RNA sequence: GGAGCGUUACGUCCGAAAGUCGCAUUGCACUCCGCGACACGGCUCUUUAAAAACAAAAGGA
RNA sequence: GGAGCGUUACGUCCGAAAGUCGCAUUGCACUCCGCGACACGGCUCUUUAAAAACAAAAGGA
């Protein structure tokens, strides 16, 4: 809701395999700064939905929102900031 | 409907015969009801394969209409009707 | 009864009428092959002629060989009956 | 002035390499114009008249517009396109024969 | 990684293989001697194919100009081919 | 309602063919041919037989 | 038993389990993990992966 070093991306394309995306969401994210990590899982629970690290919050802001609503695998990214750090931030 | 006019609409008609041909070929087999005044033909899109004869009678159109039904013309059997009006006619010969 | 009298052709009967014709017409070549040279299998679904085959032989001996070596042979859950047939194949005639 | 050339919906192509048996040539010709738009037929002969030349029919003139302004010169088994609006069906069936 | 032989995807995968391969050879002989043109329709090569050019240089040049290059009504992509290895993998 | 249209499944050929389930049949042929039954969206036209497009969620090789 | 063989339906292509369909699922983690399906006669060899052949009563498009 409030700003964070790592956004929630959602509405994603749930047949990508895991690696694939990764490396799509890593080419179109890496030009708003560095990329720590890119966390997917294909659970139910976490299917469609990727967090994406940034070393420095203005780079995940910048991020967030000018990559909102970008088409992705024909289907419109919803970002979001991770309601927590992630762990290897707040660590 | 299609009220008994001196002019007869024919089609069915087969395309390949010339106007000219055709023309007196229809002249030969509608000659026997009344004096023709004028056989109409044309290979436009929307006249060929079709004619109009005109009489000076209608009672010459009336039983060139009966008599001539179906009528084996070229291997094609004749279709024939009245005219519906002078102006349908006007518009078929552009 | 049967026909006894050798041919160059051999009459089956008692064959699964529910086989279609040219699953029957190449089984049939496939069990008869060994006998030896076939000219010909004739297959016919018809009413009167459902059940039943012709196997035509070059050699008279192939025919009375393969009669005597499938005699009551199981084949589709029915086990043939062979004859020889009534009359010349007009394959052979002609020769 | 000039005349501009009167469109048509089927193409005239030659410099065309003339070693392609001519059956290949249609299935090649297919996969580089359809995307132009629906083609209805076309058109090659082993005749000395069509020697290094076909014939593209496409359903809409605008599809064979596209496709002879965005084709021209391409090179098609080593060898550029040259592409013409048709003239005439009577044309074609001259070359045809 | 720059190679002898491209790798070409999304290839409309309801043509024959005979076909597909005569159809690539000729729009990408213009680029160099095409040692083989590489297709099948297994599920692991349907809508794929190898070409290997003699040279790097002609591999180089046919990557960048036929991509996104309409064929069969779709647009290909062009990329490097992996190893030898990897190639032979694909093919079964 | 009735006719005409057989275009369409991977994508061809059929749809007056075929296949399938019944019922009959133990039968000697060389060309076929027992009986019954079991699909198809749409578009024309209006007792006529033409016109020109067209479906795999509907049948068979 | 186990490997290799993908030839076959009208008759072409296919017949990948680190995979593929189908159904669910819009879900805030730092993590294995929703559910359901993936047919096939036979040949050949015997932990080798070669070699020639081959079925629609068995799966697809
Ligand atoms: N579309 C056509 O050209 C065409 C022609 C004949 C039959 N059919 C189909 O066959 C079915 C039975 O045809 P009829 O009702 O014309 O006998 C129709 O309902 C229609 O679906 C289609
Ligand atoms: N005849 C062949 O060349 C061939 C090859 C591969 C599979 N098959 C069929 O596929 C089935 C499964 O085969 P596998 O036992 O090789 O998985 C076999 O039982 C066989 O029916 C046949
Ligand atoms: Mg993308
Ligand atoms: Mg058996
Ligand atoms: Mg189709
Ligand atoms: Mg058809
Ligand atoms: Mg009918
Ligand atoms: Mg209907
Ligand atoms: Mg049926
Ligand atoms: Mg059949
Ligand atoms: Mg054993
Ligand atoms: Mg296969
Ligand atoms: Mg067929
Ligand atoms: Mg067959
Ligand atoms: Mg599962
Ligand atoms: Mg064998
Ligand atoms: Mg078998
Ligand atoms: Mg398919």
């Amino acid at each position: 809701t409030r700003p964070n070093h790592t956004i929630y991306i959602n509405n994603l394309n749930e047949k990508i395999k895991k690696d694939e995306l990764k490396k799509s969401l890593h080419a179109i994210f890496s030009r708003f700064g560095q990329i720590l990590d890119i966390l997917v899982s294909r659970s139910l629970k976490m299917r469609g939905q990727a967090f994406v690290i940034f070393k420095e919050v203005s780079s995940a802001t910048n991020a967030l929102r000018s990559m909102q609503g970008f088409p992705f695998y024909d289907k419109p990214m919803r970002i979001q900031y991770a309601k927590t750090d992630s762990d290897i931030i707040a660590k």
